[PDB]
Order: C-alpha cells, then sequence, then structure tokens
C-alpha cells in the first residue's frame, strides 16, 4: 500500500466534485496540498476552502504511515463507511466546515491517534450523544473543539474529568446538551485555561464543586443556557486567579450582582451578563478593575448611578453595553473620563436630558466609533459637538423627544456610515454635499421625522448605501435619477410623502434593490418596465443580519400601505406598540427579528408598495418575473388595460393589492397557481368574468371582488346564472 496509490484511492473513492480543479495534478510531494517530507513520504494533506463534496472515512486516509497533519476543513465532506482499520499517526486534524454526521469518527480519533495535539470537529453536524474522551494513553492532547454540532442529551458525569491531563482548550458549544450543571466532574482539570459550554440547554442552581480546581482557567463562556439562581459570591471567584473572560449571559440569573465578583479584577479581561434578570447595579467593588476593556450587562433591571460611581472610574474601558435597563436621569458627563471608550451602548433605558456630547472634546482626539441611545428620553437638538468625534461610524438616536435640526457638522463626519435618528420631531433637510465632504453612509433612516425639503441629487455618491428610510416626512420634491447609481441600496421607504413627478426609470441600475415603498405619494406618470429588469440577477448584500420590525396593517386596502418595515436597534418591542403610527390600522400585529435573505443568488425584488398615487398607463409585463416578489401593492392609482397573466410567476406573492383604478379584462387564471396568495384585493376596478377556480382565490371575502363591471363566480353569483 504505496502511500502515492492511497491518495489516488481518496480522491477516487471519496470525492465526487471538484470544481475548483484544486485536486488536480494527482510523485507524491509535487501534488497539491500535499505537504511531503525529506525522506518521501507524505506528512501532510492540506485542501482547505478546496469546494471539496463527496463522502469522508479517515481509515482511508490514516493508512498512511507518516500522516500527521490533516485539514480538511471548508469542503463539503460527508460521513463515509467504516470500511478499514488502521493505526494513526496525527498531530493535528481539522474538519471544521463539512457535513460529517457519523460521530464514530470521533471515537476512532479519541481512541488511536495517541499523539493528537489539537483537533477541530467544529461546524458539522455531528450528531448523538456524547460517550467517550481522548484515550488514557493520549499524553499530548491539549485543544478539543466540538463546537457546532447536533450533540444530545445528557452529558456524562465524568466525560470532561476523563480528559488526559494536558488538556488546554475545550469548546462544547453550539449543541442541544442538557443536564444539572452541578452533577458535571472536571476532575482535577489542571492546565484548563479555555472552556465553554455556550448555547446549550443545561440546567441547575449551583456550579460543580469540581471546577474549582481549575486554577489556571483564563475563559469561562457559560452563555446561553438555563443556569438559575443567584450569581455565586463569598469566595468563589478567588479560584480563578488568571480568569480574562467570563460569560453567564442569557441565563436565568436573578438578584443583585455581586460584588465578591470583583475578585476576579487583578485580570478580567470581558465580562457578559447580559440576558438575566439582575437587579440594583454594579458594585462598587468594581473600580479596581483596570484591565477591563468589554463590559456587557444589557438586557437586565440595573438602575441608579453606577455609571458614574464605578463606570467612569474604569480606565482601560473600550466597549460598554448597557442597553434595555431601567437606568434613568441623565447621561452622567463622568463617563468621558473613560478616555479608551470605542463603543457605548445605552439604548432602551430611562434617560433624560440633552444628547452627551464630551467624549469629543477630551485633551486627546475620541476614539468613540458608536454611539447607540435608542429608545429614551432625550430632549433639545443634536448637539454640534458631535462633530469632533472624528472616528464615529454610527449615531442612533431613534425614538428619543429631539427637535430642531440636524447640525451640518454630523453630514461632515469623516468616517460616519450609519445615520439612524427616526423617530423624532427632527426638522430642516438634507444637504447637497452629503457623502462627499462627508462619510459614504451605508444606512439613512429618518423616517417618522418632520424633515421638509426635496432629496438632494448628491445622494447619487452615496455609493456605499444599504437602507435608506424616511417616509412619513414633509419631503416634496422629485426622486432624484441618481438613485441608479446605488448599486448596494437594498431597501428604500419614501412613502407618506409629498413627492411628485415620475418613478425614475434608473431604479432598474440598483443591482441590489429588494424593497421599494412609495405609497402614500403624489406621483404620477407610467409605471417603468425597468423596476423588474433585475429579477432573476439580484444579489444578496451587508443589508442581511440587522435589527428590523415589520407592522402588518391588517386592515386590508382602507389602510394606507400594506405595513411599516422599521429599523429596529436598541428598540423595545412595547414603544412601537404604543406608536401611534401602529394605531393608523384598526388591525395590526408586531413581526420581528433579523434582516435575513431567503435567496443565496439569482434573486428578485421582495416588496413592492405603490399604492396611493397617480401613476397612469398600464402594468408592465415584465413584473410577473419576480419569483421572490412576497407583497406588491398597486392599489389606489390610476393604471389602466389588464392584470397580466405572467402574474403566475409571482410564485412568492402572499399579498397582492390592485383595487381602486381602471384595470379592464379578466383575472388572470394562473393567480390559482399561487400557493402562498393569502390577501387578494381587486375591487372597485372595470375587472369582468369568472373569478379563477384554482388556489384560494374562491374563499377571499366578498368585499375584496365588490365595485367591479361582471365579475362571477364563487364566492359571487355563478357565471352560468
Ligand atoms: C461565548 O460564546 C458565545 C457563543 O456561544 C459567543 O457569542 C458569539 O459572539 C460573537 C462575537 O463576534 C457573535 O458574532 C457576532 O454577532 C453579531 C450579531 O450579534 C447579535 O446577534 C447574534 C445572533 O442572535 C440570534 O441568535 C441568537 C442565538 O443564536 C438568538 O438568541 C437571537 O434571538 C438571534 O436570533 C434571531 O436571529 C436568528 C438569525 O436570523 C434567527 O434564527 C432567530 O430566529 C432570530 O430571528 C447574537 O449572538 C449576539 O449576541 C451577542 O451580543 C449581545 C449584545 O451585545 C449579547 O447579549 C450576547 O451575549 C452576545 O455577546 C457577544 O457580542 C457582544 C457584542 O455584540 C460582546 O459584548 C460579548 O462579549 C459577546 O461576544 C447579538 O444579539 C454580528 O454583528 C457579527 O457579525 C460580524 O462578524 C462576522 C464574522 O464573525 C461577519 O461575517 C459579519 O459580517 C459581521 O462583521 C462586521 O464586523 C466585523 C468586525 O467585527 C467587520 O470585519 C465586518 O466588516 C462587519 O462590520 C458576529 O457574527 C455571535 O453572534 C455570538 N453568538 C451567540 C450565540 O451569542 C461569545 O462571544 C462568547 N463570549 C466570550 C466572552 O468569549
Ligand atoms: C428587507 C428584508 C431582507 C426583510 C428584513 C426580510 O428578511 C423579512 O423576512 C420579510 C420579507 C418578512 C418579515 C415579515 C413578513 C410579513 C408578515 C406579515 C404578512 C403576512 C402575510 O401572510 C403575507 O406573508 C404578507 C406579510 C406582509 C409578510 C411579508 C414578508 C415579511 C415582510
Ligand atoms: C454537498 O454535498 C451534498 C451531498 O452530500 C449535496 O446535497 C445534495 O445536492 C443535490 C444537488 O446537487 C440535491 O439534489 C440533493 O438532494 C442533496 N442531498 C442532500 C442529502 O442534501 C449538496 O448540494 C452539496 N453542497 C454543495 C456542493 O454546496
Ligand atoms: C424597567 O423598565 C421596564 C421596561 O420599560 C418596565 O417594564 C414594563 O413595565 C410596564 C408597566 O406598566 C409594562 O406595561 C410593560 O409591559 C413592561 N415591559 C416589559 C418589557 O416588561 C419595568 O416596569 C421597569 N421597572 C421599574 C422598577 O420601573
Ligand atoms: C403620515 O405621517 C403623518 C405625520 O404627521 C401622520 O399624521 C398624523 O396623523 C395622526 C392620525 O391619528 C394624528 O394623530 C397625528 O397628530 C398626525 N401627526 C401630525 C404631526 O400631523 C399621518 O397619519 C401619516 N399617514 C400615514 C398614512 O401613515
Ligand atoms: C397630494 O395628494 C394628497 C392626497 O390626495 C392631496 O391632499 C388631498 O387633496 C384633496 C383634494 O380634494 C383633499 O380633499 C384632501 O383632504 C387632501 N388630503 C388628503 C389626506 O387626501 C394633496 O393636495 C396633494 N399634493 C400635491 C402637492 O399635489
Ligand atoms: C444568475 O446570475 C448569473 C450571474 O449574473 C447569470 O450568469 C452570468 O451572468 C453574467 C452577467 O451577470 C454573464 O456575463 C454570464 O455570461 C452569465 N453566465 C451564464 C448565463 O452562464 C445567470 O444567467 C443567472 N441565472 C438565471 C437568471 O437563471
Ligand atoms: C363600492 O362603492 C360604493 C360606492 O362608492 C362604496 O360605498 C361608499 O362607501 C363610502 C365609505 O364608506 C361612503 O362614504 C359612501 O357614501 C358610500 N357610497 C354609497 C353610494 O353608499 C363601497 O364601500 C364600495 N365597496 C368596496 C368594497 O370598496
Ligand atoms: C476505503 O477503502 C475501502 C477498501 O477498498 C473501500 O471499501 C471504501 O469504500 C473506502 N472508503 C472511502 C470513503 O472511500
Ligand atoms: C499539566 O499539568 C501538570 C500538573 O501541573 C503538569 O505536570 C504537566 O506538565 C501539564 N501539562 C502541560 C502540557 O502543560
Ligand atoms: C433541546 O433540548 C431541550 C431540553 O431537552 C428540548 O426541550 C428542546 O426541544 C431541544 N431542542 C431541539 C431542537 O431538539
Ligand atoms: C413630537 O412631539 C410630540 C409633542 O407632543 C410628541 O408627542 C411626539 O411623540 C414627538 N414625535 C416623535 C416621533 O417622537
Amino acid at each position: 500500500v504505496n502511500d502515492t496509490a492511497l491518495l489516488t484511492a481518496f480522491k477516487q473513492t471519496s470525492i465526487k466534485s471538484d470544481p475548483t480543479n484544486f485536486l488536480g495534478n494527482w510523485d507524491p510531494c509535487t501534488w497539491r496540498g500535499v505537504s511531503c517530507s525529506s525522506d518521501g513520504r507524505v506528512i501532510g494533506l492540506d485542501l482547505r476552502n478546496g469546494g471539496l463534496t463527496g463522502t469522508l472515512n479517515l481509515n482511508n486516509l490514516t493508512a498512511l504511515s507518516n500522516l500527521r497533519s490533516l485539514y480538511l476543513q471548508g469542503n463539503n465532506f460527508s460521513s463515509g463507511d467504516s470500511s478499514s482499520s488502521s493505526g494513526c499517526s496525527l498531530e493535528v486534524l481539522d474538519l471544521s466546515s463539512n457535513s460529517l454526521t457519523d460521530s464514530s469518527i470521533v471515537d476512532y480519533v479519541f481512541s488511536t491517534c495517541l499523539n493528537l495535539v489539537s483537533v477541530n470537529f467544529s461546524h458539522n453536524k455531528l450528531a448523538g450523544k456524547l460517550k467517550s474522551s481522548p484515550s488514557a494513553s493520549n499524553k499530548r492532547i491539549t485543544t478539543v473543539d466540538l463546537s457546532n454540532n447536533r450533540f444530545s442529551d445528557e452529558i456524562p458525569e465524568t466525560f470532561i474529568a476523563d480528559f488526559p491531563n494536558s488538556l488546554k482548550h475545550l469548546d462544547l458549544s453550539g449543541n442541544n446538551v442538557t443536564g444539572d450543571f452541578s452533577r458535571l466532574s472536571f476532575g482535577l482539570c489542571e492546565n484548563l485555561t479555555v472552556f465553554s459550554l455556550s448555547q446549550n440547554s443545561i440546567s441547575g442552581d449551583r456550579f460543580p464543586v469540581s471546577l474549582s480546581n481549575c486554577k489556571l482557567l483564563e475563559t469561562l463562556n457559560l452563555s446561553r443556557n438555563s443556569l438559575i439562581g443567584k450569581i455565586p459570591g463569598d469566595d468563589y471567584w478567588g479560584n480563578f486567579q488568571n480568569l480574562r473572560q467570563l460569560s453567564l449571559a442569557h441565563n436565568l440569573y436573578s438578584g443583585e450582582i455581586p460584588p465578591e465578583l470583583s475578585l476576579l479584577c487583578r485580570t478580567l479581561e470581558v465580562l457578559d451578563l447580559s440576558g438575566n434578570s439582575l437587579t440594583g447595579q454594579l458594585p462598587q467593588s468594581f473600580t479596581s478593575c483596570g484591565s477591563l476593556q468589554s463590559l456587557n450587562l444589557g438586557n437586565n433591571k440595573l438602575s441608579g448611578d453606577f455609571l458614574s460611581t464605578v463606570v467612569s472610574k474604569l480606565s482601560r474601558i473600550t466597549n460598554l453595553y448597557l442597553p434595555f435597563n431601567n437606568i434613568s436621569g441623565s447621561v452622567p458627563i463622568s463617563l468621558t473620563n473613560c478616555s479608551n471608550l470605542r463603543v457605548l451602548d445605552l439604548s432602551s433605558n430611562e434617560f433624560t436630558g440633552e444628547v452627551p456630547s464630551g467624549f469629543c472634546s477630551l485633551q486627546s482626539s475620541s476614539v468613540l466609533e458608536k454611539l447607540l441611545i435608542a429608545n429614551n428620553y432625550l430632549s433639545g437638538t443634536v448637539p454640534v459637538e458631535l462633530g469632533k468625534c472624528k472616528s464615529l461610524k454610527t449615531i442612533d438616536l431613534s425614538f428619543n423627544a429631539l427637535t430642531g435640526l440636524i447640525p451640518k457638522e454630523i453630514w461632515t463626519l469623516p468616517k460616519l456610515s450609519d445615520l439612524v435618528m427616526w423617530a423624532n420631531n427632527l426638522t430642516g433637510g438634507i444637504p447637497e454635499s452629503i457623502c462627499v465632504d462627508g462619510g459614504n453612509l451605508e444606512t439613512l433612516i429618518l423616517n417618522n421625522n418632520l424633515l421638509t425639503g426635496s432629496l438632494p441629487e448628491s445622494i447619487s455618491k452615496c455609493t456605499n448605501m444599504l437602507w435608506i428610510s424616511l417616509s412619513s416626512n414633509l419631503l416634496t420634491g422629485e426622486i432624484p435619477v441618481g438613485i441608479g447609481k446605488l448599486e448596494k441600496l437594498a431597501i428604500l421607504q419614501l412613502g407618506n410623502n409629498s413627492l411628485t413627478g415620475n418613478i425614475p426609470s434608473e431604479l432598474g441600475n440598483c443591482k441590489n434593490l429588494i424593497w421599494l415603498d412609495l405609497n402614500s405619494n403624489n406621483l404620477t406618470g407610467n409605471l417603468p418596465g425597468e423596476l423588474a429588469s433585475q429579477a432573476g440577477l439580484v444579489m444578496p448584500g451587508s443589508v442581511s443580519g440587522k435589527q428590523f420590525a415589520f407592522v402588518r396593517n391588517e386592515g386590508g386596502t382602507d389602510c394606507r400601505g400594506a405595513g411599516g418595515l422599521v429599523e429596529f436597534e436598541g428598540i423595545r418591542a412595547e414603544r412601537l406598540e404604543h406608536f401611534p403610527m401602529v394605531h393608523s390600522c384598526p388591525k395590526t400585529r408586531i413581526y420581528s427579528g433579523m434582516t435575513m435573505y431567503m435567496f443565496s443568488s439569482n434573486g428578485s425584488m421582495i416588496y413592492l408598495d405603490l399604492s396611493y398615487n397617480a401613476v397612469s398607463g398600464s402594468i408592465p409585463l415584465g413584473y410577473g418575473a419576480m419569483g421572490y416578489l412576497q407583497v406588491l401593492n398597486l392599489g389606489h392609482n390610476l393604471l389602466t388595460g389588464t392584470i397580466p397573466d405572467s402574474f403566475g410567476g409571482l410564485k412568492a406573492i402572499g399579498v397582492l393589492d390592485l383595487s381602486h383604478n381602471d384595470l379592464q379584462g379578466f383575472l388572470p387564471g394562473s393567480l390559482g397557481g399561487l400557493s402562498f396568495l393569502s390577501d387578494l384585493d381587486v375591487s372597485n376596478n372595470n375587472l369582468t368574468g369568472p373569478i379563477p377556480f384554482g388556489g384560494q382565490l374562491t374563499t377571499f371575502p366578498l368585499t375584496r371582488y365588490a365595485n367591479n363591471s361582471g365579475l362571477c363566480g364563487v364566492p359571487l353569483p355563478p357565471c352560468s346564472s
């Protein structure tokens, strides 16, 4: 069994597709990825990020006597057959991004491979219970990563303790293992420095006693579990005098923050206690945390002035997160003593007074990059002092009581990227010098304000723009044709304004545009057929992964628009349920989550609301070829002609509103082939003929077909009579 013949047997038997031609040219040492030794023996195979699809069995590779390195991460390997039985000489194994399902591969590596130093099985589909620890004859294994898998049910009481004593890194995150945490033994746990059980279903009101033995622990991560009770205090945290990162986030902890947790402050660098029910405040004992960089206490019940009495004394604070708490009063000015503060998050609190701006007038140039104070009761004007924070990339002051004009110093911040100040009473207009003297923005979200004037053509310079929302303002003028230069623009909302002129044809050059909302304006002209010119070609973009909320208007056509999409970072859902904009429609429901594309390529527009305008002419036939289009609202216009039969191609559509127009002719029969169509309204037209019998069209209420010119058939009186 020559080494050269094994790799060939691996390529043919296991690999089933090589679109990169990276495995071509397969002497054993000249082969791609295969790193040789001097004596001619193979010692490593590096095929990372090679787009390889096939079934893997390690025995067909461990048969190589001198193989000590195997990198197969970033591929599409499935689980293979048991096949053969050979000895293993691996010291490093990497299977991080594959589709491995059989967990027996871990049992083999833990039973054989006695010289293994590090193994990564992360981000696979390995299923089943955790059973076996690495062999006791293995004296070298240090780091083991089994994270982001589908392991199930309880963890063995001695699973961790049975690991060799040389263990340093153990990651068990991203699974659904269960069990009372107090019954899990860590053993002696000598040399362990990194341990994580994050994102599982672990329970219990006590920590296991053995955990105190890990005197060398440097990162303890227990986030997104079901630990309950009070945070351990007293002398417990003195056991970990090397601990740099502690995370107990998104558990069921309650009570106050133990002052005795400050025993980590000689070394603690990162703390995350967010997503709990903690009350009170950060204890004064934490003034001795001179190494603390990231403090995250969001989504708790903390209150008081601890921001000034404690936090300001943290010299090395760089990332401070305290959103979704009960902190009232003004934002303390002493917070500027944090000379290294880069990110400050105080959203969803009871803060009052003026916007904090002292960070920028420090004796040294401020490094502040993100300021987020949404959903508070801040009042006054946007302070001009923020212009001195030249490192700012994100300003989020939405859902406050701010008033007045937006100062010119904001539109000139060189590095500004996200300007989010919707849900205020801000006035003024958009400068003509946006994104040319100032930063090339990614998001301009200023809807629900009192802004005036017309959108400048200088917006064409914001080539990086991803999301524009200026709905429900006092805007006037025409839609600038320069919007077509924004080929990354994904979301554009301009509803409930007084826009005039045509719908520019240049919108068709927005390569990534998926959401267009121009309802309740004064637009005229014809529907541009170019709006569908990007169908089947839309690529996803950096607009994915942003917090959003959708308020569905469940009142039919009487309610203006099909709904409201809003950026929702740092805002409580309750603050939206009581926003009078929500009550504009008698019936509403609040959908919420994170922006996520439902296609990987070759997509189309997703949301198109052009209702309540004076658009004339016929519906372009190309509009029916938008396969991912989920909402199409053209109601209350002066549209003419027939409904295209191409509309049978709106496979994803759930809402289709064509009411209050001058549309003529028959309802396309293909509308019955739309399996998701749950909201149709073609009332108040000159439509005639039978109502399509397929799909769900025969079930909609009578109100959805009324006031037409000879419609017949269920739910209407039958056509033959
Ligand atoms: C202990 O182990 C944990 C793992 O078990 C570690 O937790 C991970 O930390 C990572 C740190 O990088 C996080 O990755 C970054 O995340 C953010 C997005 O963060 C927000 O969303 C996350 C997702 O929430 C969904 O999923 C969870 C559960 O999975 C649900 O509970 C949520 O409800 C939600 O589910 C919805 O959405 C999904 C998806 O659609 C749906 O399926 C659901 O139905 C729902 O709709 C969430 O995990 C984040 O939580 C973090 O932040 C919270 C608020 O701060 C805090 O409460 C949490 O504790 C947690 O804290 C971590 O982060 C904060 C700071 O944010 C730190 O203070 C703290 O120490 C922790 O680190 C949060 O809610 C995203 O911005 C990032 O994406 C950037 O980076 C990637 C590369 O990684 C790029 O591809 C992206 O494009 C993007 O890049 C930007 O930035 C780059 C530089 O940074 C730059 O180069 C780029 O140009 C670009 O600007 C990251 O992906 C990870 O999310 C988080 N995972 C979990 C499960 O918590 C934890 O860090 C570790 N702790 C320690 C101390 O070691
Ligand atoms: C910008 C974009 C990427 C966003 C963030 C995207 O990810 C979202 O998932 C949207 C595409 C999702 C989020 C909420 C959804 C709506 C729920 C309520 C009704 C329910 C009806 O039955 C029909 O379905 C029509 C309806 C209006 C739905 C249309 C599609 C929406 C808007
Ligand atoms: C990764 O490999 C898997 C098989 O292990 C591929 O999944 C199959 O893909 C075909 C289309 O090529 C589908 O018809 C099958 O239904 C899929 N099978 C399963 C079990 O999912 C998968 O497409 C590959 N992914 C890549 C190369 O990105
Ligand atoms: C801390 O703030 C939260 C959020 O505002 C308060 O919880 C709200 O309490 C009101 C009381 O009328 C309820 O109507 C809301 O539904 C609650 N919201 C949530 C998300 O629970 C809480 O009361 C505040 N705590 C104190 C002591 O004032
Ligand atoms: C468009 O936005 C304006 C913003 O003014 C909305 O006007 C509000 O209408 C409600 C109706 O109940 C009144 O209570 C408010 O006082 C009005 N506000 C102002 C500032 O005048 C208008 O309703 C919005 N239209 C749509 C269709 O959303
Ligand atoms: C933009 O359109 C609105 C809505 O039609 C116009 O305002 C309405 O004008 C009619 C004229 O009969 C009045 O009866 C309504 O009371 C007005 N308001 C509403 C909410 O319908 C507005 O004049 C138009 N503006 C421009 C500049 O053309
Ligand atoms: C999906 O999109 C791709 C990528 O655009 C299309 O294929 C290529 O498109 C580019 C221009 O975008 C052309 O230069 C190439 O010649 C196309 N290659 C082909 C067709 O093999 C692809 O056609 C799209 N597929 C659809 C809409 O079904
Ligand atoms: C069909 O058209 C009729 C006639 O316009 C509508 O009835 C009108 O309803 C409005 C609003 O409720 C009233 O102000 C008018 O006085 C009504 N007109 C008459 C003659 O009674 C009816 O609502 C329309 N039906 C649908 C489903 O849109
Ligand atoms: C490994 O080799 C054996 C023996 O020829 C063969 O039966 C098996 O299919 C191979 N496994 C893989 C995954 O190619
Ligand atoms: C593990 O810890 C023990 C006891 O301190 C020590 O003998 C051994 O050298 C350590 N191993 C490693 C690899 O650090
Ligand atoms: C994860 O485990 C918990 C506790 O056993 C269980 O309630 C939950 O349904 C599991 N989730 C999945 C997706 O199997
Ligand atoms: C504008 O000011 C009024 C004053 O009564 C306030 O009720 C309203 O909420 C403010 N607008 C916004 C969007 O917060």
